[PDB]
């Protein structure tokens, strides 16, 4: 079956969810995407590594390009294994240095590709630097096809960020055209009913077994667990 990644920026909420997942479905938990203050993220990373095994992957979100390397070094020292660079479309020339320092640490590089004047240049740079690219499905279709074709040719894993059910249909169709496609980042799930609709669409597309990420932004602890279990059944 598929494995679950969880994205949550609140430490108290993430740990409460993580403790429950460890008790119920520890072997299905693949990793966590964490963010926030360096002091909070580093404490979360240690807590998550204490809960789960040394095999737990932890992605630290970097939202400030000029502070990314310092936050990355401290997070990796806590046990993080990957970075997710957001806001790269503003200053594309800054990603090489960040990606170079990530590589020197043996850290995976994930680049979030969102809209902007330099979105194609960001996509090109991400293709030359990143292990994986997260493509916002809300992007215009021709732009998304461009980014996916660029990443595929570079051998970069492609992750589709989806929020609407129509975004799911878009990403599913494009996923079948993208060999580099690796999985979905599920945003907007607010109850088990929405989690069921996604699970059914993924089943109809034959994409169930791929690991996915569930963003917990729109969920409380009990609904996050119920939505996670609903997607994983």
């Amino acid at each position: 079956g598929p494995g679950i990644w969880l994205r949550e920026v609140d430490r108290d909420k993430l740990i409460a969810v993580a403790k429950k997942l460890k008790e119920i479905i520890p072997d299905r938990v693949k990793g966590f995407v964490v963010g926030g203050k360096t002091d909070d993220v580093v404490a979360t990373i240690r807590d998550l590594i204490a809960l789960f095994g040394p095999d737990l992957e932890i992605v630290v979100e970097l939202t400030e390009l000029d502070k990314a390397i310092e936050t990355m070094k401290k997070a990796v020292e806590a046990g993080a294994s990957a970075i997710l660079l957001r806001d790269g479309v503003r200053g594309v020339e800054e990603l090489r240095k960040i990606a170079e320092e990530a590589k020197k640490l043996g850290v995976k590089v994930i680049v979030d590709v969102t809209d902007g004047p330099d979105v194609l240049e960001l996509a090109r740079e991400a293709a030359a630097l990143a292990d994986a690219i997260v493509i916002d499905t809300g992007l215009p279709l021709d732009t998304r096809e461009a980014i996916a074709a660029l990443a595929d040719a570079a051998g970069v894993d492609v992750i589709f960020r989806v929020s609407g059910l129509d975004q799911v249909d878009d990403a599913v169709a494009l996923a079948a055209r993208t060999p580099a496609f690796k999985g979905f980042l599920l945003e907007g799930v607010r109850d088990v009913a929405a989690a069921e609709a996604v699970r059914a669409r993924l089943a109809a597309a034959g994409l169930t077994d791929l690991d996915f990420l569930l963003a917990l932004d729109g969920l409380d602890v009990d609904t996050a667990i119920a939505a996670a279990l609903a997607l994983l059944e």
